[PDB]
């Protein structure tokens, strides 16, 4: 259908919305602490910790299959990427307070986007 269609370009130009909010939080993180997943060979208890595993890699390759349906579903993910390594590392870490900075930062770019998303539609 015709509509089917309106509601895909709608999907891909989400997608393209939010590589560019990927891209902009991903460069918040030049340490690249949270690229990739926490490797269960080097952390091989973590899934003991951490139920919901996530990272800026992860996101990306649903962002390409336009897995992202809305912000809300993308923020949950990034949420994921903080909030797991607020719990799994302490404090005093380098690991903590780069997720603390992450959070700090991003904020400004996730509430620019939300406006984007409302509205172009």
């Amino acid at each position: 259908s015709m509509e089917q269609v309106a509601m895909e370009l709608r999907l891909t130009e989400l997608t393209r919305l939010l590589r560019s909010v990927l891209d902009q939080l991903q460069d918040k993180d030049p340490a690249r602490i949270f690229a990739q997943p926490v490797s269960l060979k080097e952390v091989p208890d973590y899934l003991d910790h951490i139920k919901h595993p996530m990272d800026f890699a992860t996101m990306r390759k649903r962002l390409e299959a336009q897995g992202y349906k809305n912000l809300h579903e993308f923020e949950e993910d990034f949420d994921l990427i903080i909030d797991n390594c607020m719990k799994y590392n302490a404090r005093d870490t380098v690991f903590y307070r780069a997720a603390v900075r992450l959070r700090d930062q991003g904020g400004v770019v996730l509430r620019q986007a939300r406006r984007e998303v409302d509205s172009i539609g």
